[PDB]
């Protein structure tokens, strides 16, 4: 009596559609996949004074969702047996060996627990010279693989480690085997020339136009329903990337009621609301939290992601037993409980 894609869209409209006024955001794209059919709804401007509408070709930045491609990285380095998750970085970046960073496995670093890690490298750290200054001027604090305490350096040192135990730069790890591998053709660390009539502008809070080690991606709306669908049928993929977003989905420890896998966050399905709000409660995301154990691994899980820069947000959450998934992308931050919130009240309102 009304066609899927008009239900889903109808259901994208209810849900995220209020939220460009409410935040004054100029542009928007949401992607759902379901049973492997792709819904896509652009919204918006990818540039107010260019009047270029959001579209299947618009390029955003990714901002901590582009953590997901580094940790798959590391799931088909670890599996190729490039490293090992029990390696330490002084293995593959030898002017690490003897240093206190040296006790932190990788599995450590990719997860938040290397006890003394903050959120962002300070303000000055951005030659790749300042950055290995860093980690060997690099002391412990709190016991090694205790405290989970979200750090975009912990992460990116165990990317810089994947990418000498492959033997090339990050961003040709990315862009000359992983992206391929997950048939993601526009998707770029650095966005070529040709395409920057793609890429859209970000916008601040005053709805302005605005290191290497700083692993960020950019991605469209149809590739990135692509990386879910990977996430959602690693099966259909080679064994190598299959087994490298299989190592993704692993969890490793929890914080009450979220498990950390590699880069994704994990729970138990269904996930009431203020579970996933948890998880980006400043609690969480600002605060070092003692780890524990796995106790229940979940049969039935989901995983999500929220990502941000100066002028862009990205929330990617997906349900492998619901053989459903969705993606928000917008050109100006707003907050990380909306996009959750709003994904949340459409992916439990699409018939089954």
């Amino acid at each position: 009596n009304t066609p899927k894609d008009q239900e889903i869209k109808k259901l994208v409209d209810q849900n995220f559609k209020p939220l460009l006024e409410k935040y004054d955001v100029p542009g928007m794209a949401v992607g759902v996949i379901q049973n492997n059919k792709k819904y896509e709804m652009y919204y918006g401007l990818q540039s107010v004074q260019d009047k270029k509408a959001v579209n299947s070709s618009t390029i955003f930045e990714l901002g901590s969702v582009s953590k997901l491609f580094t940790a798959t990285a590391g799931g088909y380095a670890k599996n190729k047996g490039k490293i090992s998750f029990d390696d330490t970085p002084g293995k593959y970046w030898k002017e690490l060996k003897n240093t206190p960073i040296d006790q932190v496995n990788l599995l450590q670093l990719a997860t938040y627990t290397s006890g003394n890690l903050a959120l962002q490298f300070p303000d000055e750290v951005k030659t790749d010279q300042q950055v290995l200054t860093f980690f060997k001027d690099w002391k412990p604090k709190n016991s090694i693989g205790e405290y989970r305490q979200y750090s975009n350096p912990s992460i990116g040192l165990f990317g810089k480690v994947v990418a000498l135990s492959m033997n090339k730069p990050f961003d040709q790890v990315l862009e000359k085997t992983i992206f391929p591998a997950l048939g993601l053709k526009h998707s770029y660390v650095n966005v070529p020339k040709t395409q920057m009539q793609n890429y859209a502008f970000g916008y601040n809070q005053e709805n302005q136009p605005i290191a290497a080690p700083a692993y960020d991606v950019k991605s469209t709306l149809p590739d990135m329903l692509s990386f879910i669908h990977a996430n959602l049928n690693p099966q259909k993929y080679p064994a190598d990337i299959q087994r490298a977003i299989n190592e993704t989905h692993q969890g490793r420890y929890q914080v009450n009621t979220m498990y950390q896998a590699l880069g994704w966050e994990e729970f138990s399905y269904p996930a009431t609301l203020q579970t996933l709000l948890d998880s980006n409660s400043e609690q969480i995301v600002m605060k070092p939290n003692k780890v524990t154990a796995i106790s229940k691994e979940p049969s039935v899980k989901m995983y999500h992601k929220t990502g941000s820069t100066n002028g862009f947000g990205t929330y990617v959450v997906f349900i492998p037993k619901e053989n459903i998934g969705l993606v928000m992308l917008t050109n100006k931050r707003i907050p990380n409980e909306e996009r959750i919130k709003a994904a949340y009240a459409v992916l439990n309102a699409i018939k089954k």
